[PDB]
């Protein structure tokens, strides 16, 4: 059509988020979202990633495996449950998948509420002002607007010189979608999409496997990732550790044979699973954009898009924001707040900046880890252990104990600055509802809370997080953290 | 026996902790802890009433109820439960009364282990520096020391002018203690303990009533509070506002005729219930001391021992701790911490004093209510309706939409000062582990987080505490908070 005030390219969790806002602020907004299928053949509605393929069904799926759990503690209290409860596949997709649906229906409404033109239209640059699009039946349509976002996310990445690898492997976007079980799977990855997936599946009863080629959770502060796995093989994940996979072939009986080779023992094994899951990184959504036909620069390694600090790039009016912005944390809250903060700086008169620092996250695995601030290893890193205190302790929930279910890898640790007042740098938690825990510790830490005042900081008893308040072993201290 | 370093009355929550910390500093200290038993003839061990006959019990039958609705929920992901699933209170009791008796053997091997003469015995001022005391068999042992700590808590308290009250009641002391069910239970009371327990009650299948004078949880935010009976009588609580007990009559078939005042429609009806549960506030124990025999005033309307800034009393020498303590608040967390800085300041070379302001605490109710710092009345009360911003919001829990549960009452408000960058003044949470979500937040409070702060803080999703983060709708602005 026309031109607008502003276009977004992308209709998901960033720009989503930063359309409304501008249009909000009074202004025309269009935005064109185009969910090119995978390479299985799984495609969704309006959102972005984390309301169909990421953050929405991972979290649901995940509490369908927590239940479980629940059941057996169940009967510890009295609940007299036929522990013989078999659970299946079919009635919580379809009960995920609905409340997906919920949001892509959802999404539309307030696009129609807030009127912002939508164009189911997968666009690509054609110069610097205007961009040309495609749809189901495939037909242009000539789109421009003075400013223009960004917003296109990423996607799985599937391995290189893999054969079987795409022809019957499937990812974190075919997962949440499948019609049948996935019955006996391995998952091959080990960033947080990997084991959470794993972790569930498990949940649920399904025989599965994770192959790693090396650490778990690289990024994260590795003494809490060793715990996460630990805790998982403890509590039915098989393991294929120091792991890679060569080759896959489809039986006779349509089972997958993975072929691979074991850097840790002999030096090529195989295996027999239904179902294959590549969780190996996700690559941004650029090569479609011709990023080139508009002039925009983007680091070469990460093929993610160079930005300022104000999300723009090599154009002064095409900005990046979420999974395409380079250095910017692959989380839908930044994406949200970022773009949402960025319609406020164009026409909403606002001077302020996206913070990105100390960000909080959460992994949903079985145990659960929460973390905010800098790892162990990198506080030593940024100030030497000469001066960083860490504080540490095993702890067991009050609900555990009637339960009767193992509280290892429960642990809690706060990484300190060592001089008093003793800023707190980073704080990690690892147990029942971590993220619920962690989200207010970040106000702590972006307040620049200090142990002294954690220490003069009661906690609420009994719950988990007042460990978090009652924690006073250090680690130099050399002293027994139980 | 001889005399010791430090004497501490009453074995519970803040004396075990003022005993640990001193015996740690290396002084000889004794402890005397006698559980003079209930009117209906309940009794328990060492570690106070929490231990024994509350937050512990409590919690965990909390988490018994908890569960049933985790078993529905069940159904909803998948999980084929055969639904007609019964809950016996006999294994529930057994498994929470086994855990408190862990307890109980493990405080006596930490004061062995850190060599403190336990006497169960229940003592009694004669002097200024000795007290008496007598034991299962009754036979005095006199025991004196330079300092004292009385930590002897508080009992329940039972109605004044109530025919059948003590003859047939029960308290929050016998009903973790119960060998059978409850069967259909009447709490009278609207204190948190009442809410507490008729709520778990309500959990594990008992047809249970509560009965109110007046307002729910006086002392606590009233809006909030109004949202947790409101939650509770929407989920199978049943409620009788605005009445008074007059008389119980026990029947030929041994249950209880309970007759009534109802000052909100009619004027006088009578129920038949099981049990009749008295939650209408504790009593400090100071009774049996002979205070007076020591020099030790108490403030008259509640017995309780006027105290210091450092928990001293009347006498240089003397302190009270916990819930004798005048103004201090009822909580486990600040007793325990109150005399362990108690411990630190005498022999330990410590000046910091424990600091009771801005305390955290959770009420475990169906749904729970977490809150810190101050009441939204109390916070207009300091400053004025004028100076005051509160923002506020209902929420839906991701896991309450699979399992299709009620979201009403899952409210959240944060009350700060008007002014920017508005410092936090309170904040009120109601949902799925408050306690665990409140906490981070309190030092938050602690620091003296702003709002400001708070919109820079990113949320972990999906979460429910995100929300609190996520914050934006005054009440000012008149906008529809959901
Ligand atoms: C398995 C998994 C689990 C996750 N769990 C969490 C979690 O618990 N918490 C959390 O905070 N984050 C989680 N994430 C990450 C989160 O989903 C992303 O950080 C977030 O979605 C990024 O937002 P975005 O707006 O940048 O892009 P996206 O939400 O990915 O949206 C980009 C949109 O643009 C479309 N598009 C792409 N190219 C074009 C084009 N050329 N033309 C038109 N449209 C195009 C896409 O198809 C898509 O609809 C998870 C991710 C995965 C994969
Ligand atoms: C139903 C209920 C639920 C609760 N839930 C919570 C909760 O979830 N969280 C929380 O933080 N708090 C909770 N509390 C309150 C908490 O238990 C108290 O605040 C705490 O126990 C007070 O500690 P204390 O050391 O002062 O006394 P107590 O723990 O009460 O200990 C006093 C001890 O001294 C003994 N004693 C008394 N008089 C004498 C004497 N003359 N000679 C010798 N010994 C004597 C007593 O018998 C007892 O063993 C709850 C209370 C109740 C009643």
């Amino acid at each position: 059509q026309q031109s607008f005030d502003l276009l977004v390219i992308g209709g998901g969790s960033g720009g989503l988020a930063c359309a409304k806002e501008a249009a909000q602020l009074g202004k025309k907004v269009a935005v064109a979202d185009y969910v090119e299928p995978s390479p299985r053949g799984t495609k969704w509605g309006l959102g972005g990633t984390c309301v169909n393929v990421g953050c929405i069904p991972k979290k649901l799926m995940h509490q369908a495996a927590l239940l479980g759990g629940m059941i057996r503690d169940a009967h510890h209290y009295g609940w007299e449950v036929a522990q013989p409860v078999q659970h299946n596949w079919k009635t919580m997709a379809e009960a995920v998948q609905n409340h997906v649906k919920s949001l892509n229906w959802g999404h539309r409404v307030q696009l129609q509420d807030r009127k912002v033109k939508y164009f189911n239209i997968k666009a690509s640059f054609v110069d610097e002002h205007t961009v040309r699009g495609v749809d189901k039946g495939g037909k242009a349509t000539l789109l421009s607007a003075e400013h223009i976002v960004i917003a296109t996310g990423g996607r799985p990445r599937y391995p290189t010189q893999v054969k079987g690898a795409l022809e019957y492997g499937i990812t974190s976007d075919d997962i949440f979608w499948l019609k049948e079980s996935p019955g006996k799977t391995l998952v091959v990855g080990a960033s947080y999409v990997a084991l959470e997936c794993a972790g569930f599946l498990t949940g649920i009863g399904l025989d599965t496997t994770v192959m790693m080629r090396s650490i778990p959770l690289r990024g994260f502060d590795q003494q809490m990732s060793s715990l996460v796995t630990e805790h998982m093989e403890s509590h039915g994940t098989q393991f294929l550790k120091g792991c890679v996979p060569s080759h896959i072939k489809k039986l006779p009986t349509n089972q997958l044979q993975v072929t691979w080779e074991d850097h840790a023992s002999g030096k090529e094994d195989t295996g027999t699973f239904d179902t294959v899951l590549w969780a190996i990184g996700r690559v941004p959504e650029t090569r479609t954009l011709n990023l080139e036909k508009a002039g925009i620069s983007t680091n070469p390694k990460n093929q993610k898009i160079i930005v300022d600090a104000q999300e723009a790039t090599s154009v002064p009016h095409i900005y990046a924001i979420g999974d395409v912005a380079e250095g910017r944390p692959e989380l839908t809250p930044t994406a949200i707040k970022a773009g949402k903060l960025l319609a406020q700086r164009l026409f909403g008169k606002s001077s302020t900046l996206m913070d990105y620092s100390n960000v909080p996250t959460t992994v949903f695995t079985p145990l659960e880890y929460g973390c905010v601030g800098l790892s162990e290893e990198e506080a030593v890193a940024l100030h030497g252990q000469e001066h960083v205190e860490v504080y540490h302790a095993y702890y067991k929930p009050l609900e555990f104990t009637v339960a009767d279910r193992d509280a290892s890898q429960c642990y809690i640790k706060m990484v300190c600055m060592r001089e008093p007042p003793q800023l707190v740098l980073g704080l990690h938690f690892l147990g029942p509802n971590a993220g619920e825990v962690t989200q207010g510790f970040a106000l702590g830490i972006k307040c620049g809370a200090s142990y002294a005042q954690v220490m003069q900081t009661v906690g609420i008893h009994p719950t988990c997080s007042e460990e978090v308040v009652k924690l006073h072993i250090s680690k130099r201290s050399g002293l027994e953290p139980t």
